[PDB]
């Protein structure tokens, strides 16, 4: 039984249907975007959606029988466990957005096609080194953020009225973003010498970027 | 038959006169943009273009002759076979658009000249390597469109009317053009939370763009 | 049991302390923020930062008596001295300027921390390599800044009517921020062939930035 | 005359000098760029410039009769000459972009300290190797602008109506400058497709670009 559960979960026959499971229900829910399809051919997919859910949640329930403590050592496991998990919610109640977080379930396809899970793994492998460098930075944005909020947030609040308005603004600032006619001649009109905060913020957010990459070149 | 045309085809006088025609050809298609030319000697250039395109048919004839099979297996010879046919096609009225795609004639420099060959070649050549990231981007793009369409299509229809549109919208975000005043503050009036959607999102394409050029740097 | 002092100071507990102090008053200064906040406790929080900002004052001269000549060839004490010198002047008929200086401190939680301390040493050390090229291109934008300033200052004195500004708005195109419909498409209204003057600087202030980051990884 | 006369322009008494001229100059030419400054004291440096040129022509002049035929041969003097001689160009002819192009003689100082000219050596040692792309490049560049004019020309004149207005656009869309909102999005009001002409085009001109870069790192 233990065993003859295994062979049926593992087997060529087991994923190679689910993930042609897994690209029908995201050609579908492609199909779902078109409110024309919806209204001639949309409950047809209302009823395969929890088809599919279902046949999904079986092979979840499947692989912890097979795979017990191990299965949730598993982060790709976890992840397909918590993105089915998301798309169990009913369509209605607590809000509108766990109907649409339903959808991070075709993210199943980077789980369980292997040339996906390695592209995958060796981006993330990238990170560790990189959370020195990143602390630094969201220390930089905090410090900045405040000196941005008190100077400018009284005459334009919609940019730095709050701390989170500061980090708005100035992360936009950092993507370099329509900032010299959008946002700091505006605050140069009233505060002429606002060059002075955001040209050298932006050498220091332009520098600690390229030497971000040098490093991850070397690494 | 066989052996005097060989001759010709591979003759340091043939590939000379083409390519030779090549530039001309092209500085007679800058001149076709001017109307004002068009209105003095427009009946001169229209045919010139004739007498090219025919010795182009007449070239590709040959190089068939004597290469036989093995022209089709040239991806320079197949590139030019496309390039020169498309220019056959009729400026009769019925589908005007392929009458811009002749200019792509001048692509023939490239075919005809081994220092561009080796450039594009060694383009293509870090192509194959990307594929895996190519996919993972596009499903990644593909399931954002579909939130995108599904959160913001109703109130902001231009932007995200429809799977195509947030599309669209996205990948200019990537690019990140006017990403910030021209699309998310907008959204952030009727949706205050729309940065947890583009700002994830931002860290993530470039966190792939990245590591692709680093990919690209080290494979 | 001469120095007395001197074995405290250099304790794991007093840096401790000193970094436990920081993150506190680092968000402390955050909540500073919160204009309700202000109301219901701004009593409250005036009283914790002015006890920090002695035990900080106490802690520097402590460490001054321990180091002597040697704190101040350390950059890092250098930078601390200063940096709780400039929350020490009297709010009162200065520059109110001074009072959001004040926020400087929390740089020193990067002073504190070897880890912050070696990132901001690593970063610091790809300038003096550069500089050189920063010598080069300063150059470059003062020369032309000089040319701006002539060629376009009398029409368009918001953008290049002054020096600085000449500065300012080149610095921008380089930026490549909102250039083409936010600058030179309006210069060449009046002056049709301003751009061979923008553009050349564009492939000029760019070759060079790429070649810069280039040049550093491979050396 | 002539080989007593050579002992004199090779002494490090001699390099210096010509040097310093340039930075007053340099320094000069930045203050004729303020109205006051040269309202209260334009004579003096209006005076001071063409002793600078004079002796600068003087200074050409010894160069010559001590280097001969290497003169011309020497990148860095041809420069110098060039420069010289735009500054020779009298203060009047209807043309008084020249007046401004006198500010190209500060580059002298590149020509004439050995690090700039070490830099500048080196920058442009990078281009032979990037010919064969450039050239590549510009004809990618030249076949879209033909494309565009013929496809957008007729209702969008301004930005394509000719093929410099299409090159200048699609430059601009390449520094991915208001791309989008600024000009595709517009275009799609009246022509649908634009985004399988532009997008396409951007893909290509970063690929060319990135793998440019990469290139350059490896060799
Ligand atoms: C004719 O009188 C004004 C001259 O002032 C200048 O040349 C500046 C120098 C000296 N230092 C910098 C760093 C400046 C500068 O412009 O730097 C930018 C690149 C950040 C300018 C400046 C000085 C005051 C105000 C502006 N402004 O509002 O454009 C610009
Ligand atoms: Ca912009
Ligand atoms: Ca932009």
């Amino acid at each position: 039984m233990y065993l003859r559960i295994t062979n049926i979960v593992e087997s060529s026959f087991f994923t190679k249907f689910i993930i042609y499971l897994i690209v029908l229900n995201g050609i579908t829910m492609g199909l779902e975007t078109s409110k024309t399809f919806m209204q001639s051919f949309g409950v047809y997919t209302t009823l395969f959606n929890q088809i599919v859910i279902t046949i999904f949640t079986i092979e979840i329930i499947l692989r912890i029988y097979v795979h017990r403590i191990s299965f949730f050592k598993d982060p790709w496991s976890l992840f397909d466990f918590f993105v089915v998990a998301i798309s169990l919610v009913p369509t209605s109640s607590g809000f509108e957005i766990l109907r649409v977080l339903r959808v991070l379930r075709l993210f199943r396809l980077v789980t369980a096609v292997p040339q996906m899970r390695k592209i995958v793994s060796a981006l993330i492998s990238v990170i560790p080194g990189m959370l020195s460098v990143i602390a630094l930075m969201t220390l930089f944005f905090y410090i900045f953020a405040i000196m941005a909020t008190q100077l400018f947030g009284e005459r334009f609040p919609e940019w730095f009225g709050t701390l989170g308005e500061s980090f708005y603004t100035l992360f936009q600032v950092m993507t370099l973003d329509d900032w010299s006619n959008g946002i700091v001649r505006p605050l140069m009109e009233v505060y002429p010498y606002a060059y002075v905060f955001f040209i050298p913020f932006i050498f220091v957010v332009t520098f600690v970027m390229i030497n971000l990459v040098v490093a991850i070149i070397v690494d």
